[PDB]
């Protein structure tokens, strides 16, 4: 019914890619956390991978509605941590860069008056910023407490 | 309780990577098929992504049990098709190469007498070969019938 802007489509595909990587990374990390007996951390990672799945859905829906083609695009490795701090750091690196990409896209969607795409991305960004926030606190505590002291209060 | 062979672990991580890519690709393709009104094709792609998820689980379980670390490793783009034939071809390219990697790994697991890893991979290979087979038939029919004639008998 309506072919959308092609740079918007190109942005949506870039963001979709970000989500797929986030999905795979939190799936792995969640399983590693669980293997260690860190219920709380596994719980949040697991639910996060579910959310990112949901974002990915929204993105694909939107590309298809705009008569665009899903088109990844080199996702890019992929930094599975070897300890909790490392894992959370890679996660936060992924999230921050994702948020950036979202902010640029939202800008461009608005310039070209794709308010539907813009508003969808804004809703998603809000989600991103909450997890970013959560992540920055955990890493703060590991810093302040020390990784071992931090873990043991999880257990 | 038991640190496993490190080349086996390295192989398991390579195969895990293959699964993650397969998961992301069939998730996308399944959604594209569905957007076109191809219930049967979407149904099989969707269920396939579920299976590959299950393989990924088995792999991560096994790496963790062998005191190995999940470690991807450049997944590699990623070839989303633009029509059904193209999509199925990319899928089959992915599957065949995956099967190959499995066969090498199974060989090596057996040489070093990791029968548990070997047997797990054999079970997985059997799954791979069935979908490969299914895929080779669909592509045969598209060839014999022509893509349009093929589709319309789906609908
Ligand atoms: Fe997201
Ligand atoms: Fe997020
Ligand atoms: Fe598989
Ligand atoms: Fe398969």
């Amino acid at each position: 019914a309506m072919k959308g802007d092609t740079k918007v489509i190109n942005y949506l595909n870039k963001l979709l890619g970000n989500e797929l990587v986030a999905i795979n990374q939190y799936f792995l990390h969640a399983r590693m956390f669980k293997n260690w007996g860190l219920k709380r951390l596994n719980d949040v990672e697991y639910r996060e991978s579910i959310d990112e799945m949901k974002h990915a859905d929204r993105y694909i829906e939107r590309i298809l509605f705009l008569e665009g083609l899903p088109n990844l695009q080199d996702l890019g490795k992929l930094n599975i941590g070897e300890d909790v701090e490392e894992m959370l750091r890679s996660d936060l690196a992924l999230e921050l860069d994702g948020a950036k990409n979202l902010r640029e896209a939202i800008g461009y969607a608005d310039s070209v008056r794709d308010y539907v795409s813009r508003d969808m991305m804004i809703e998603i960004l809000r989600d991103e910023e909450g997890h970013i926030d959560w992540l920055e606190t955990e890493l703060d505590l590991i810093q302040k407490m020390g990784l071992q002291n931090y873990l043991q209060a999880q257990i």
